[PDB]
């Protein structure tokens, strides 16, 4: 009935465990009075997790709120973050961030680090757009859990970038992989085109692709076909699970882009709109900006060897 919004600070300590085996759990022993729930990480006032969660007030005070005090706080008190030795040594990257995304709330002093806090309801109104992207952050959490899980016990979280981009790709575009890398590329270009070293960052990346080229591009087929099979037991799940939590999201997306809300609407609109979504995941998964361009940047590379030969 309405989004409620907790503040969990952890400012030093791994966030991924606090998702698994705190925020994980906590969302679980309120998924029947509450199953629309998600959240996201952030930076103001010190790092911390955003917790959303939609029910009525009667819920959040029976139910919600004191499973996360309690299971949440629970992990805070076995696990806690050993804290940040100066937050205002990042002030003036915060004052950046700020204006670059419009915070405008206050940015010192930091939140007391280990802690929940209640902020109460969102905005007053939301967009179609705001609702339309926390549906797909909601639909998304088991995919957060099963990638962290995977990426605890000793898997890559860059290849995970990897096979996902690459997924979204080739299967949710007008034309697939050939078509649709341009668009990574182009978006790795962005970044690379206003920093600095920029040139030596090419090279870096260049080289990165050359010595290992032999493994990209044979996962780039892999992920390629297992995002098309048609035959539910391909040799790689994940992404078969990403495509098909997915397509649901462009078609409620591209309806309402030629019924008329937001921005060749299913084309660049419906495929714009879930690859920033991806990218948003990813984000949440815990890949740094750098991070996610540079595997945009690679899975171009990869695509020019097995598309581009034509």
């Amino acid at each position: 009935e309405r989004w409620w919004r907790f503040r969990v600070d952890y400012h030093a300590g791994p966030m991924d465990d606090l998702i698994l085996d705190g925020v994980r759990p906590a969302f679980a022993a309120f998924a029947a009075q509450a199953p629309m729930a998600y959240f996201l990480r952030h930076w103001r006032r010190g790092p911390h997790l955003r917790i959303y969660v939609s029910t009525t007030r009667e819920a959040l005070e029976a139910v919600v709120r004191p499973a996360i005090e309690h299971v949440v706080g629970g992990y805070l008190r076995a696990r806690p973050s050993p804290g940040m030795a100066d937050p205002s040594a990042f002030l003036p990257l915060h004052e950046r961030l700020a204006e670059l995304e419009g915070e405008d709330g206050p940015l010192m002093p930091w939140s007391p680090d280990n802690t929940i806090h209640a902020e109460g309801e969102r905005p007053e109104p939301l967009t179609v757009r705001d609702v339309l992207l926390a549906d797909f952050y909601a639909d998304t959490t088991p995919s957060v859990y099963h990638a962290l899980e995977r990426v605890r016990s000793g898997a890559s979280l860059p290849t995970i970038a990897f096979d996902l981009v690459v997924a979204t790709a080739h299967a949710l575009s007008t034309g697939g992989l050939p078509v649709a890398r341009t668009s990574l590329r182009s978006h790795a270009e962005a970044y690379l085109a206003r920093r600095s070293d920029g040139v030596r960052l090419r090279e870096l990346w260049r080289d990165h692709y050359a010595r290992n080229r032999e493994a990209f591009t044979e996962r780039l087929i892999a992920v390629a076909s297992s995002a098309e099979s048609a035959e539910n037991g391909a040799h790689l799940p994940h992404v078969r699970e990403w495509v098909r939590r997915l397509r649901p999201i462009r078609e409620r997306a591209r309806a309402l882009l030629e019924s008329g809300e937001l921005t060749d609407s299913p084309a660049f609109g419906a495929y714009r709109l879930v690859i920033n979504c991806t990218y948003l995941h990813l984000t949440r998964l815990g890949l740094t900006p750098h991070q996610r361009f540079l595997v945009c940047h690679l899975a171009a590379d990869a695509a020019a060897d097995v598309y581009g030969i034509a």
